[PDB]
């Protein structure tokens, strides 16, 4: 009570932050590209700000602790947090994050199939790959990995973000049961986070099988995992009936299919990471090995 938690108030003032356009709404908040300009000489930085879509007193908690999050993670493969601004009057609060131009990696891989090859499919994989090994260090488990929630700077660089799921493991256990669960991304989500709200690095783990099988089926709009899988369930199928049938596809080895032209070795890696034993689906570290052995071993 006495002294109040460090906060930098300074860094970003409202004052000097330009909105531009909104960036977008979705599970990632609502987000906007703003100009940074404090010397107000039409120069500065252009850099993404969060805020919440309902500023409820429980959302604002939760916000809090998706800042504590992001403001720990610094790595090449994790988007860059550069602060927060205390809005409003120093009354709300808005998270400052690096600008990446080209949006999601789901939206580029559609956007840019000019410039995507299995080459560069395999480079995200690795990247995505160690950016979920350096979360484990911190005992972070993401719980929505999606090719939704990954971001492009660059043809050659991907960064995770929408750290607005991620939880932190207790100090005791290797898996947080989520009691309060909301909207969740069920055609993602590994067996047991949809039978026993468990959630773990290993879950991780299945639904970046899932994000290996996006990238590898970005040539088509059919092909995408709900598309898959309600074509399986039945197209027909609403409401709780949907994850019913998810749940007995899943845990009698109904599996999305091998998407056209992608390697074998490629989908093995899918397939293992489906493991409904949760201990014998790989680590991330595992993974990213093998694919750098899979880049490296290739022709030059
Ligand atoms: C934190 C952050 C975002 C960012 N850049 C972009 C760029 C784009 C692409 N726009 C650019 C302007 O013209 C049209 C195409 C975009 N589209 C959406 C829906 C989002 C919102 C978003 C999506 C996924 C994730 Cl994980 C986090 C997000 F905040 N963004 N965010 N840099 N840094």
């Amino acid at each position: 009570n006495l002294y109040f938690q460090s906060m930098d108030p300074t860094q970003f003032e409202e004052r000097h932050l330009k909105f531009l356009q909104q960036l977008g709404k979705g599970n990632f908040g609502s987000v906007e590209m703003c100009r940074y300009d404090p010397l107000q000489d039409n120069t500065g930085e252009v850099v993404a700000v969060k805020k919440l879509q309902h500023s409820t007193e429980e959302h604002l908690r939760d916000f809090e602790r998706e800042i504590e999050i992001l403001k720990s993670l610094q790595h090449d493969n994790i988007v860059k947090y550069k602060g927060v601004c205390y809005s409003a009057g120093r009354r709300n609060l808005k998270l400052i994050m690096e600008y990446l131009p080209y949006g999601s990696l789901r939206d580029y891989l559609q956007k840019h199939k000019e410039r995507i090859d299995h080459i560069k499919l395999l480079q995200y994989t690795s990247q995505i790959c160690k950016g979920m090994e350096y979360l484990g260090t911190k005992r972070y488990i993401h719980r929505d990995l999606a090719t939704r929630n990954i971001l492009v700077e660059n043809e050659n660089r991907v960064k995770i973000g929408d750290f607005g799921l991620t939880k932190v493991l207790p100090q005791d256990k290797e898996y947080y049961k989520v009691k309060e669960p909301g909207e969740s991304p069920i055609f993602w989500y590994a067996p047991e986070s949809l039978t026993e709200s468990k959630f773990s690095v290993a879950s991780d783990v299945w639904s970046f099988g899932v994000v290996l099988y996006e990238l590898f089926t970005y040539i088509e709009k059919s092909k995408s995992p709900p598309a898959e899988f309600m074509r399986m369930i039945g197209n027909d199928k609403q409401g709780q009936m949907i994850v019913f049938h998810l749940i007995e596809l899943l845990k009698n080895n109904g599996r999305l299919p091998r998407p056209d032209g992608c390697p074998d070795e490629i989908y093995m890696i899918m397939t293992e990471c489906w493991n409904n034993n949760v201990n014998q689906r790989p680590s991330f570290r595992d993974l990213a090995l093998r694919v750098d052995q899979i880049r490296d071993n290739m022709a030059g």
